[PDB]
């Protein structure tokens, strides 16, 4: 019966036994079609939060997965299709430059993205901030387009593992998010099943991070790196620093300039470092380069010489955009209103509250709760101070873009999430970089 | 938020903290009334299972338990009403015994009994092999019979500990049974919900029982004691043995009569001792002597002088039954068959699967699978022999009471439950004695 056969597997992996592929794939194919309950997918989620799973269960697992829904075929597009996965974190305005930059040194980019909720917009809503852009390209379009540009963007598939969100929204109302077997699983599922040949990681640590420790975080890398590795798609990782927000600008047409900035060479020094270092791990990933080093090369060549802002401009072209934005940056969406933020004493910025400061750009407009709510483009925050750096008492700390005049609740959100203390040294961004 | 106070109790035992009396409440009031979802329950009875409860959330959970149904009040019975609970075995019939033994000696035996399912009837099943008798008594007829007699059995009550009904069948469909603090709360919250002022406890050992070995069984009654005296129920236990059934009689009628014989002080030396040891803790803890070695003496003048036998009398004269039957009991129901079953070999008795016996005397007709499924009180299994007794081919190892011409089916399973080889001892019937 479906009722013993599940018991039996849940005592079995209570009492520290490891499960087989087939009893993975009964769990996972019985729980997404409606005959195993909640009930009893959240006592083996509890159990294996205690008790673990080896690698081969991991693996059977995200497979289980993968195969819940829609496997998505880029075979047809030449080369290595490598995709970058972000664990997520307040200003990572990182996939508006990897996508044109990487696609410049003849890396294909058949990127899935999408809107969805958070503090601020997802990357489609960031290139909606240029006039005529879209993603509503069909399969073969999307194909003719990382064919012959090596870059385009479209949207969520419709089924991508249903079995996964199924599980993972299960597991946070359940207590059970937080299992790395549970977490490599899912992550790796979705990267798998929408194609990609070769997966980069970056994995957040700090404070701004899922993975706040750093034992924690590579411990989570590591165990996607393998999983990966097994399945034949080739998996590397970057643990990053999250302890303040990436960059300076927080919002979404704020992100688009920042991204324009750092594509001519000219961005923040933090997000053009990690940018260099995920965009590295690529080029070899996708077999145009040998080493880390003669990647980095080619793509600081690639911002150097120009090429890689043209081929931004060529991607938002191809999709119906007005590509003249990217050359004159100064006409995308502008607030109203902006409100320089004062350091309220003299030293130095210790403390920037991540996720603080994403929820007080948010509160302006730039993210939504609910599917239903919409975003405001123009609106966000641009810090002009970092961690380890001096500020003056009256000196601007960062500029509120605000399309309404009362940011009271956002300035005192921004109140809670500063601290101003004596010296300290910029934290280190790349923590580790990891291929095994 | 239910949702998200329900979270925070998950997460918080999960992560090894203790529960406080509040939050167990909640999770029960919730739970019992359909406020917090079978899925939420399980993976805290997961986290339960993995990170235990301390005697204050034992405690805090069986109160809490009580508390959603039926509290019986006995405090118009005069005396202090001792209950045992006896975790089960084949062969078990000291329920049959002990309520006009200890009734005998002047302590009020305010029983609340049951059908029910399994490999025999339940104590009323059993008693109802007497023409006439009945449980169809109100309250205060209960109330006056024990006073009067100190002697009264009654069904269940009609919402006795629903939040144990709904948990108890949650576990029992994901993994999460075999917790100690999940039951000794489940089995102390249904006796104390009773009305019970003290509690005896027999709790099985062996391949018999629940808990198969001492150091569990052990573990379990320590566990029970601490709850019942914590909450002002005075409570002992013992570990019995359950490597084989007890006694000889598995059945209906057939325990009846094994009662009445052991009630004249003829009945078999196992279920005897048991008698007089749960009997004794009985009268100790109702204060009707001041040592175990007292209560005993009691007991076996009870027995010898008649007034044991007598007493069954009156509680059956008392609730319809013919009590003539006690004093003939050749004219209880009897089985048109009785097929001996015979030694295959010569030796001794070394094993007697407890539990495929009794699936044996079920499957005459002596229990029941279904609330819906009719008793044959006339059948079941009488055995001739116990561990340790030897035998020669051909000597009859038991007695088959059937109804039925074709017992093959029967044959098969005792033949699987048998073993006979070289000499050993009978087990030690008593292993433990607990009082704290
Ligand atoms: C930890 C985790 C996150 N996610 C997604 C959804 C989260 O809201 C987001 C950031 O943690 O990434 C998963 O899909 N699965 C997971 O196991
Ligand atoms: C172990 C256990 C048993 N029981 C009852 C129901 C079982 O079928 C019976 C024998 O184990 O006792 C409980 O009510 N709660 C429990 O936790």
């Amino acid at each position: 019966s479906n009722a013993m056969r599940m018991i039996d597997i849940i005592e079995k992996k209570r009492d520290g036994h490891t499960l087989t592929t087939e009893e993975i794939n009964f769990f996972i194919g019985g729980y997404v079609k409606g005959d195993i309950p909640d009930y009893q997918a959240s006592s083996l989620a509890m159990a294996i939060y205690f008790q673990d799973m080896n690698d081969d269960e991991r693996v059977a697992l995200t497979m289980a997965m993968v195969n819940s829904g829609d496997m998505i075929d880029l075979s047809d597009i030449k080369g290595v299709k490598v995709d970058k996965h972000s664990t997520g974190g307040v200003g990572d305005t990182t996939t508006l430059v990897l996508a044109p930059l990487v696609a410049a040194v003849d890396v294909p980019v058949a990127k899935m993205s999408g809107r969805g909720l958070g503090h601020t917009g997802g990357t489609i809503d960031k290139l909606e901030a240029i006039d005529g852009f879209h993603v509503e390209i069909d399969e073969a379009t999307f194909v003719k387009l990382v064919n012959e540009n090596k870059v385009a963007v479209v949207g969520q598939s419709g089924n991508l593992t249903p079995a996964d969100k199924k599980l993972y929204a299960l597991r946070d109302v359940t207590g059970t998010v937080n299992s790395i077997p549970l977490i490599a699983s899912s992550i790796m599922s979705k990267k798998i099943a929408a194609g990609a040949d070769a997966i980069v990681l970056d994995v957040k640590t700090g404070s701004g991070a899922f993975m706040k420790t750093l034992e924690d975080a590579e411990a989570l890398a590591h165990a996607m790196v393998r999983i990966g590795n097994n399945v034949g798609r080739n998996t590397m990782a970057i643990i990053s620093d999250m302890n303040q927000p990436l960059g300076r600008a927080i919002g979404n047409a704020l992100e688009l300039q920042e991204a324009i900035d750092t594509l001519k060479g000219q961005g923040p020094k933090d997000l053009t470092e990690l940018v260099l270092t995920l965009g590295s791990q690529m080029v070899v990933l996708a077999n145009k380069a040998e080493t880390l080093e003669e990647a980095r090369a080619l793509l600081i060549e690639a911002i150097n010489s120009g090429a890689a802002l043209e081929k931004f401009k060529t991607f938002i072209k191809n999709q119906g955009g007005d590509e003249t934005v990217i050359d004159h940056p100064e006409r995308l969406p502008q607030a109203q209103y902006q409100i320089e933020y004062k350091a309220k004493k003299s030293g130095y910025v210790t403390e920037l509250v991540s996720n603080d400061i994403g929820v007080a750009s948010m509160m302006l407009g730039a993210g939504r709760l609910t599917k239903e709510d919409d975003i405001d483009l123009a609106v966000g925050i641009v810090l002009n101070k970092k961690i380890g750096d001096k500020v003056e008492e009256g000196e601007s700390l960062l500029t509120i873009h605000s399309n309404r005049q009362d940011v009271d609740d956002v300035v005192k959100k921004l109140d809670s999430s500063i601290t101003i203390a004596d010296h300290v040294v910029s934290p280190t961004l790349i923590h580790k970089i990891i291929t095994e």
